[PDB]
């Protein structure tokens, strides 16, 4: 019954002045198209060079990326690709017979164009650059357009650019912020408007994606990196603490949660975390100090079932499980971004997918995966014979609804397909 | 090679802020506050949650012939939804040796359905959610048209509530009366209901593709069919045949004129203001157009139906061939399907051996990104699993 907070969030988790800026910028971009984008690039980034990169510029600007660094990025990207490919196979097409003579089915096809944004900020994961691109390509999307702002006057940060290329981007553009999102959405420079745009950004990028796409633009986890660990008495406190500190270095708002049934484990982690932080270099130390302090939580529960309940409520983007009987946890947890089962894997090793935007005040729906880039289209087809029954039912129900024209769609078919037969087609609507 | 033989004459012209007040009251006061708004908006001072007896009583007047019709209609949605559910598969896969990953597929716990009209608008949400395996479906309808109430029950609603508007949506969302907050609420609603759902989790088209083999009488009747809904119902004809386009453009007014008053009025306005007839040179141009307009309901009256099924890429629901038609009913809405009510959860697990490579790749990438704490999670596993190892884990971050 009694859940026990050994450590509480000492601060609670947003002005929408982004709304004005985006409205204004989109208005301008709708008006002047490429020239407004190019001018925004100049005013905001000081950029005067080419927007669309050529295959030669790509090779040139990545030439100084060493083989060891390239092989590591290649490896990381392949982990994503291999999972996305398997996931693509998990949504099947089918046909099914319903009422005899009725056939219906689902087609599954990738969207035509996906735009991928990489903010390439100072403290960014390279995975932010390749995850969208790799996933879209593995979904079968035919055109992936990738944007990242110029790094230091030369062009796109070379690692981000290498990642874009290695992940299979079809077009790469040196563009940042709202004007990148808008250029992708409207198909500026390529003539290929994006069916969806993905990629983490500041509140302006978020707001442009919302404005242009609605819910499908804001249904991916955004905001400070999270980590949660479920642990029982078998868990190693030194590993649990390390993992929490791992994402706490992201910045002062990064939440780090431990859910446990072991008082002993909770106690040791709570003591270990500050010690681990103190041994980080300055930027990380200061970042994690604040993050652990204001957003770090430790929750001791009596039973496994209560852990599940609170974990499902918190719905961490990244959820590690360090327990005996891992099968039970996979079977019983229901809300999270992605699950890391067992001690061996860990959050830093990387996501296969990105979870939904669970911190939205729809919380379970969306995320970055192949499913985001797939359409399911439904169809039906009937023999004449099938309509004998369905025509009747439609006419009658229709006339009960007062939908006289609907009914005649059925009358006309009944007349045409069964000329020498009469049917109870309902009493016509006079009103 | 594309010409509009009939264009749309206008676009929809242009409030729902009270929500905040109703909601703020409901939040602070709960059931009481909702009960308040029941008498005040619907003249209801009975119980909200109906009991099985009430449901049987209030639907006892509904004849067995009508019930059979509705049950059948529901089955044609249910049976499709059951197949569609099985199209999203759980799986496990081995990536890099010793890396296992997978996908669970889980129905949500609770769905709320609002029915404010086609009876289909009442049963589509409920039947879809039940076919998806949702264990609790709450259905609301402002006080209840016996057909709507019969539809809820026959479709498999678990709780039915005589409740309307924002009260209904907020009730289901907060889970007042039942104690079961909906993971999502669905239904057709007014702008108040629209803003209510838009706060809490935030006209019927018809298009016909026709070639020279199409019967223009049937094509006209079908366009007329959905025009009769309101004055804002769009009815689009995409065609490669001027002959059909003219004969349709000719017969539509004559069909409208023969409809009873309300429908005549509705369909006149709609056909005038929103009707479009677009002639194209090639099948490829029709596809280009159809996909741009992405009609919610798209009929195809052509030779070579397989080609259109293969090439059309944007629509809500395809009606393939002449025999079926929009009035027969959707299987899904473009949207509402079983997929809307199911979660995908992804997981990974690794052997120690897998981390030998994955951990050192991670440590090196992490340190290049300036992410020292990240790198240390890899270091710590390497030390635990491979104690005497000396792999390249990258230079520690000093900054
Ligand atoms: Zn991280
Ligand atoms: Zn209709």
């Amino acid at each position: 019954g009694m859940i026990s907070y050994l450590k509480k969030a000492e601060k609670t988790p947003e002005t929408a002045t982004a709304q004005k800026v985006v409205t204004e910028m989109l208005a301008e971009i709708q008006a002047r198209g490429k020239d407004a984008v190019r001018q925004y690039a100049k005013q905001l980034d000081g950029w005067s060079g080419d927007i669309v990169l050529t295959p030669d510029q790509i090779r040139e600007q990545t030439k100084d990326v060493p083989a060891g660094v390239r092989a590591d990025i290649d490896f990381a990207i392949r982990q994503v690709t291999d999972f996305a490919l398997a996931q693509r196979e998990s949504l099947k097409e089918f046909s099914v017979e319903l009422h005899p003579g009725v056939t219906a089915g689902q087609r599954v096809l990738p969207v035509n164009v996906v735009g991928c944004y990489a903010p390439a900020g100072r403290y960014a994961h390279i995975a932010s650059a390749y995850m969208g691109v790799a996933t879209a390509k593995a979904a079968g999307v035919k055109t992936v357009v990738a944007c990242s702002s110029p790094f230091r006057g030369q062009g796109i940060h070379p690692h981000v650019l290498y990642a874009f290329q290695a992940a299979g981007a079809d077009v790469i553009m040196a563009l940042g912020g709202v004007q990148a999102i808008a250029s992708m959405a409207y198909g500026l420079f390529t003539g290929k408007p994006a069916d969806v745009v993905v990629g983490p950004g500041n509140k302006f990028v978020a707001e442009a994606k919302r404005s242009l796409y609605g819910q499908v633009g804001i249904d991916v986890f955004a905001g400070p990196s999270e980590v949660a660990v479920i642990a029982d008495e078998t868990a190693d406190p030194a590993i649990v603490a390390s993992d929490l500190v791992g994402q706490a270095e992201h910045g002062h708002e990064s939440p780090a949660w431990l859910f446990t049934t072991s008082r002993d484990l909770a106690d040791r982690v709570m003591a270990l975390v500050p010690e681990l932080i103190a041994k980080l270099p300055p930027t990380a130390r200061d970042a994690a100090t604040a993050a652990w302090r204001d957003y770090g939580e430790v929750i001791l529960c009596g039973t496994r079932e209560e852990v599940v309940e609170i974990s499902d409520r918190y719905a961490s983007e990244h959820l590690e499980v360090h327990t005996a009987d891992l099968d039970w946890w996979l079977a019983n947890l229901t809300c999270y971004g992605s699950l890391f089962l067992g001690e061996e894997t860990t959050v830093a090793f990387g996501d296969k997918t990105s979870g939904p935007n669970h911190v939205l005040p729809a919380r379970y729906s969306g995320g970055l995966s192949v499913h985001k880039f797939m359409k399911t289209l439904t169809w039906q087809q009937m023999t004449r014979e099938a309509t004998r029954q369905i025509g009747q039912v439609t006419a009658r129900i229709s006339r009960l609804e007062g939908m006289e024209a609907h009914a005649r769609t059925a009358d006309d078919r009944m007349a045409k397909y069964f000329p020498n037969a009469s049917f109870e087609m309902g009493t016509p609507v006079e009103v």
